[PDB]
């Protein structure tokens, strides 16, 4: 019934999932699955899935190949430390995926398999960590968790608000100035494209009129307004009755919109 057996076998597993999410974005190569519109394509290529510059899964990569070596090491200046060790770092890779499943319910509104194992393999390891040995303290299990927890969103968190810089400068002009205009521009909200497009003016974006192309997601049949301008791929910028395909640059947007570009 106690086991750290159950650990390795997981923490492996855990370990080459990882390590091939890792090699995919490292190399760019496409998910193995997936592709399908929206989902492992959005999730994967999104922001987020980086972490201080290197990948996310590179980030659990460390995490699942920690919670190898513990399991896998023999009772050693670990012996004492294992079970507290294993506990606060399956606490840490138990929180970061909370965040993370969080990310895909809501501010991504989708879903990634790989990433989805990720957390069903953390889960099975943070079941087996309780049950696999007590200390029956209760109290302090209770605590250390909601600490490590607390420890691990509070950083989590505080390197994703690092991660979007200020809408500045023309960002914000511009935003009004389509605003004003009316220049249009269409999109999936599953769209990783789109999702870049949105990236380049920042918080600014909330002043862009933007139309949203499919409300139901992927393979169901667009919103009308769209078959209506006549729109087949994303993003589409109808600006001054002209229309524009895929990404633009702040610069590209400006001419098409006639925003005055001032260096002198």
């Amino acid at each position: 019934r106690h086991s750290r057996l159950i650990l390795a076998i997981l923490a492996g597993l855990g370990s080459l999932l990882t390590a091939y999410l890792t090699y995919t974005k490292l190399t760019e190569q496409p998910a193995a699955f997936a592709t399908g519109d929206g989902g492992c394509d959005l999730v994967l290529s999104s922001r987020w899935a980086e972490f201080l510059g290197i990948p996310t899964a590179a980030v659990g990569l460390l995490g699942f190949l920690g919670v190898l070596a513990l399991a896998v090491l023999p009772d050693p200046l670990v012996k004492r430390w294992r079970w507290p060790a294993l506990f606060g770092l399956v606490s840490a890779m138990t929180a970061f995926e909370m965040y993370m499943l969080y990310l895909m319910v809501a501010v991504l509104r989708q879903f990634c398999m790989y990433c989805t194992t990720a957390i069903i393999l953390v889960a099975g390891l943070g079941l087996v960590t309780v049950l696999g040995h007590r200390w029956l303290d209760g109290g302090k299990l209770a605590f250390s968790y909601i600490l490590v927890a607390f420890l691990t969103l509070v950083t989590t968190i505080g390197v994703y608000a690092n991660q979007v810089p200020p809408p500045s400068p023309l960002a914000v002009g511009l935003a009004a100035h389509l605003r004003q205009i009316g220049g249009t521009m269409y999109g999936a909200y599953w769209c990783p494209h789109c999702q870049d497009q949105k990236e380049l003016f920042g918080a600014a974006f909330d002043q862009v009129p933007y139309v949203e192309c499919s409300p139901n997601g992927p393979g169901t049949p667009q919103a009308q307004e769209c078959t209506e301008a006549g729109i087949t791929s994303y993003p589409t910028w109808i600006i001054n009755g002209r229309t524009y395909t895929g990404v633009r640059s702040l610069e590209a947007l400006a001419v098409a919109s006639g925003y005055p570009l001032e260096e002198g």
